[PDB]
């Protein structure tokens, strides 16, 4: 019988739109702090419940252990970061990732205008659009201790969609996956990675773990 699926398609906050298309249309050097700020979001995620945790320790039923993986795929070309921090409701994801005005973002789009190095983002309260740097499409999977698994993606232009998650069920927490662009593939190399989390992601506070495909 043929599954019905709900998608809901939501408008970026005009400033968010831009800054998305300045990311995309310039070039930048030094993209790899894209990985340092995705783990920072990671990194922020888990500290949220393993506070709330200590209010009401049934919040880690949907898995005890905080931590954050990378899992690199040569084969459809994506990078996923995955964190078992407290994750987001829809609200969260509605509001939080594209619809509501960032107070940072127009301060950095003057900075970037004025010769900024891309690395500031994370300072302006818009790191997570820092992805756009090398993936084309990005899509989030998201399961929050409140409310049901959900999935929200966006190749930019503009748009993004949320729509319930029909895929492989997440106890709680977060999985960026990014679709990488053709020549931004250095990010699926094992050596690449640990390079660029040994600069730049070396005091975080929960462990990391990269998996890789046997060749
Ligand atoms: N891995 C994550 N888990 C939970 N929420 C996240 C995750 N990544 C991003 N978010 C949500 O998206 C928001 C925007 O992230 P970002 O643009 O990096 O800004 P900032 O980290 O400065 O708030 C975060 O404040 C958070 O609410
Ligand atoms: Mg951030």
């Amino acid at each position: 019988p043929m599954e019905e699926e709900e998608v809901e398609t939501f408008a970026f906050q005009a400033e968010i739109a831009q800054l998305m298309s300045l990311i995309i249309n310039t070039f930048y050097s030094n993209k790899e702090i894209f990985l340092r700020e995705l783990i920072s979001n990671s990194s922020d995620a888990l500290d949220k419940i393993r506070y709330e945790s200590l209010t009401d320790p049934s919040k880690l039923d949907s898995g005890k252990e905080l931590h954050i993986n990378l899992i690199p795929n040569k084969q459809d070309r994506t990078l996923t970061i995955v964190d078992t921090g407290i994750g987001m409701t829809k609200a969260d994801l509605i509001n939080n990732l594209g619809t509501i005005a960032r107070s940072g973002t127009k301060a950095f789009m003057e900075a970037l205008q004025a010769g900024a190095d891309i690395s500031m983002i994370g300072q302006f309260g818009v790191g997570f659009y820092s992805a756009y740097l090398v993936a084309e499409k990005v899509t989030v999977i998201t399961k929050h201790n409140d409310d049901e698994q959900y999935a929200w993606e966006s190749s930019a232009g503009g748009s993004f969609t949320v729509r319930t998650d029909t895929g492989e069920p997440m106890g709680r927490g977060t999985k960026v996956i990014l679709h990488l662009k053709e020549d931004q593939t250095e990010y699926l190399e094992e050596r690449r990675i640990k390079e660029i989390v040994k600069k730049h992601s070396q005091f975080i506070g929960y462990p990391i773990t990269l998996f890789v495909e046997k060749e």
